[PDB]
């Protein structure tokens, strides 16, 4: 089985590191690394960048896919707007999840809540083959 | 190859059990088993739970995603909210597909309708390392 | 590594074919091709289908995913309302973007511009069996 390596930046240090719940999961909850003081509130068409405090290492070869949390798209009309949102081997940057709220509820994002799964997934760079 | 378990519930009485249509398809068209003879409305801006009538076991190791229908998100604005959908080898519930209306008009949802498309995969679980500084 | 065949339509002819960034890249970007000096202006709410003048020969085994670019989703609520969106191996049509703009402000769709990503990956299928008896995928 391949490796994912995981950085907690700061304010991510409080929060568990992401796991899969049993044998049988497909994607690994991630989490809101917003401040406990700066909850905010995602106005009905609006969108936020969330931060998880995290950097990913994925081997080449591998990619890993931000997916929507499905309850929160039935409950409170939320998703992620750039889904699946494509983290490559090669980015060391901070993930952060775009949340769009496409439905009428004022939905209040907290640190600590579930926003989106993390997919681990093979992927291919093919040769790109010019033909007539 | 692995083998993926479908049940059929009593509301999906008249449909076909979800298939590939060749050898070079990447996925299953599911469909709506709502009641026969009734139209569900889903105005602008409202998402619904649609049901299918399946339930799919799906061998640990593997999972499914669930994909919009490119055809009515161009002709009617609607897609799979959640999309692409994560259905795992734990879930015994009934598939139901969330439907958002992102277009202008009503859009109506009959029986039989194809809403979504199911994509079998094999699923990773990774070795989580924590690490300190970047590799 | 498998090959992906790619044939350009005319409306394409002038265009860089989509490349991937780096080694580790996972998408390559894909490029409207509108004519030049030709304009989508996609209003607010609205959606649209973008041609990119290709044709992917996808070899057996295989998909490629059409997803959005996370930028313009960032900066412009624009996304792929179709995403991900599958094209199989026996697809020979035109690859084609539906945009649709979930922001506030206009996005004008010009020739070039990069408005989705292209992830190729193994497909399989299981074989499917019936039955009567008997976790992510609920509500």
């Amino acid at each position: 089985a391949p490796t994912l390596g995981i950085i907690r930046l700061e304010h991510a240090k409080g929060l568990d590191l992401p796991a899969y719940e049993t044998a049988g999961s497909a994607g690994m909850d991630l989490r809101a690394a917003v401040a406990e003081d700066r909850q905010i509130v995602l106005l009905p068409g609006r969108r936020t960048l969330v931060p998880t405090g995290l950097i990913l290492e994925i081997p080449q070869g591998y990619e890993v896919q931000i997916r929507p949390r499905s309850g929160l798209a039935f409950k409170n009309g939320i998703t992620c707007l750039n889904t699946p949102g494509t983290i490559d081997s090669d980015y060391r940057g901070e993930v952060k999840v775009l949340l769009i709220n496409l439905g009428d509820d004022d939905f209040r994002i907290e640190r600590g809540m579930r926003i989106a799964q993390a997919v681990f997934a093979p992927v291919i760079q093919p040769k790109i083959e010019e033909r007539a």
